[PDB]
């Protein structure tokens, strides 16, 4: 009864934190709820849960749950979007600075932007396509996410689904538990500040199943553009609109994507690069970044015939990770040769100097 | 005067029911968050959940969950590192003290040190290698990992992935659950004190893979050479960078590794020894060991 | 009489720890059952799983199971 | 008030069984955690787990995991 | 990991998160063919082949060990 009396005086002190605890609550959050701008039914539920966050005492384990549920409900974005682009020439110029080739993917993005800009009055349009990038490893699937998000002047967030087994990552737990967090999707919507970001769902073909179901069933709810306008998690007891989000997904093959997901997707296949494309993206992208990271810029260069040697006689692939590993090997060997005696100017690596740097060729050219 | 006299009353209430904590070490956590590393989003959410422990009373079973989350969050290192060694000759000596032959791996290490010497502050990317060592079953490619770690004056930690079948061993479980803690990577980064370890992943070609457990597709974004600076756990929900970690992995064959995971890694072949090499190894490494033991 | 007397006491207690009728539940969703369908066995089963939400704690997991059950059966 | 006095009586019973015996559990584990010859890197983990245990609830679903883990270590 | 003669100083299961020392334990494994043991596991073990008995050592076994045992029981 002593300790009851003592934290009774403590909570009476909490009535006079600053002369009152109101500014931290009934006047913290009553200001924060219409400072944001929020719909009417969620306003009803927020006000008639602050009505009993009013009455209870601080510290007891029923006020912290309601206060965290009110704090999470305040900082989710409601009706706030970035402006739309009206010049697709700027989008074309931005998409051509980050990658070379890949013409059909870029022009499909431009087709989407042209369709949405010509159509803003009939109100059946503006369902964004669920794009699936399919191809061998090493082609630019994951980098196109950030490149597209920079092109449309939107915000970007990437979610990796490579070994997700629990369904409680997509749609969360009820707030009656002793620990309670929402899903990853509404957490990502808290990360960006707007209602229309670009969300990259990476490796959707590799989700794992379990008992208590598989997360493909919960993924079908958010990724279907006829029921994602009232998406419901379990932490928030209210429906949330996820129809203005542009989703991009990546995969290596189609045979392990679930059938109710493939019926709502538009596949775009990336075929793999030819040798002229590989030496173009080695001139423009891979060799400058492998020379900057070695500290050897202005000291060593490479010709076109030498890069064609490196592509033909040292790699057998469809992507370009092996090619940049070979170019980084050349830059490392140059950095080690620099320390055992320097030169002035820059030496130029010819096609007859490649086996000094890379060793014996491991594939023989056709004649 | 009035507000710190209010602090006098709350101090009276606190020490007459004091637990030697609750004001004795919550502000020690307040000091410890601010003094160590911790980029701005991480420290904002950390101080946010720090000020919502103080009104639990321990006598709060959710006070344990929040304090263990904060003590996983503060003891994982943020921007604490070992220096690069500049004596390339001393590193060559220490690498030759442990193994005979193996010129390719030793030249790989010396070229890494040569690159780190020519960058003494230039604001460029520092990206640590990711290797896979492939060979017959007897050739030393597990002892070579800690030989490398001792020669570079770094910290070492070994993880065996030989029979691992569940994804909850790479990533963690969520903070909701009763006994949850992170995966082996964050725990290995806590055992090591720095952000530059040498982590040996002992056998990467033996992980189980089916429709009821596939950790080999969760090792993607661990070994991704472009995206593992935002590796996200399931226990910790902050992005944590693994781009400074020197990962060495070992295998006996390449056919049982999944193909999106194989091209993340630089492959170094170790072929097997001739009779002159085995005679040298037997003369100066194996026979004195057996004679001593 | 005994119905709205004891519920008058329910109201008179819930009026200050609840600011008058609370949640709009508990008296008129009782009336929403008689205005849709139903077979009388379903109606008495609905009244039985309705009257178990009366005194059970608000903020508990079992109540939400019973809440969504009687709301989806309605 | 009667069952309050009942639970307070049994809490007084469990805090001293015979003379003491209220704290034979964790003090005996504190003795046993140093009587065995553990390495120091295991002793630090064991003492941190025990210090995290001694603030909990005796009989929690989160306390029995830590106590079983300390028993397997000892 | 449990039969590695260099690295079983630090054996780590999933319940105990500590390295445990298995270097002092005398392992004896039993098999009847070597063809179904995978090659990295066979390289860690020392093989001892027990071939099968001839007729006169079968006589010695039957006189000294098997027959008094079958008589007592
Ligand atoms: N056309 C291109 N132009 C420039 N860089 C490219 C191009 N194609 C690929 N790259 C680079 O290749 C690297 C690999 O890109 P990623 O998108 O990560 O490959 P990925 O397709 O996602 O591979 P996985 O195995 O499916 S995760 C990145 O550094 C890209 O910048
Ligand atoms: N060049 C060498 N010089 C000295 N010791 C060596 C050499 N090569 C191998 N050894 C020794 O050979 C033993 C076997 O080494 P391990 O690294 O265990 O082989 P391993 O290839 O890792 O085996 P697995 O089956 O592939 S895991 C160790 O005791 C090494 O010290």
């Amino acid at each position: 009864q002593r300790e009851y009396y003592l934290r009774e005086q403590m909570k009476a002190i909490q009535k006079e934190l600053g002369g009152e605890d109101g500014l931290s609550d009934l006047e913290a959050l009553r200001k924060k709820i219409e400072e944001v701008g929020m719909p009417e039914a969620v306003k009803t539920k927020a006000l008639k849960e602050l009505d009993r966050l009013e009455r209870m005492q601080q510290g007891s384990p029923e006020a912290t749950v309601a206060r965290t549920y009110l704090d999470w409900l305040t900082e989710v974005p409601w009706s706030k979007a970035d402006p739309e682009v009206l010049d697709i020439n700027h989008t074309r110029q931005v998409l051509d600075e980050d990658h070379y080739g890949l013409k059909d993917v870029k022009e499909r993005i431009l087709e989407y932007l042209a369709v949405r800009q010509l159509t803003q009055g009939l109100d059946v349009r503006n369902k964004a396509p669920i794009l699936v990038l399919v191809g061998p490893p090493g082609v630019g699937k994951t980098s196109l996410g950030r490149s597209i998000a920079r092109s449309m002047n939107r915000k970007f967030h990437r979610i990796s689904l490579g070994g997700v087994r629990d369904e409680a990552e997509i749609r969360g737990h009820r707030r009656t538990y002793i620990g309670a967090m929402p899903g990853k999707l509404i957490h990502a919507m808290k990360q960006v500040g707007v209602i229309n970001p670009v969300i990259l769902l990476d490796e959707i073909d590799k989700m794992s199943s379990d008992w208590r179901g598989d997360p493909a069933s919960a993924m079908l709810e958010v990724l279907d553009p006829e029921q994602n306008n009232t998406f419901t998690d379990h932490y928030l007891d209210v429906p949330y609109d996820l129809s203005k989000v542009f989703f991009i997904t990546t995969a290596n093959t189609l045979q392990t994507i679930p059938r109710p997901l493939l019926d709502r997707m538009e596949v775009i296949e990336i075929p793999g690069y030819t040798n002229m494309e590989k030496q173009a993206i080695a001139r423009q992208y891979l060799w400058p970044k492998q020379v900057r990271e070695s500290g050897m810029e202005g000291r060593i260069e490479v010709t076109d015939a030498a890069i064609l040697r490196v592509i033909s006689e040292y790699t057998r692939e469809a992507g370009v990770r092996g090619l940049e590993r070979e170019l980084g090997k050349i830059a490392r060997k140059g950095a080690k040769f620099w320390l055992e005696g320097a030169w002035e100017g820059l030496r130029t690596i010819d096609a007859s100097d490649i086996p000094t740097y890379l060793g014996i060729p491991r594939y023989r050219p056709d004649k």
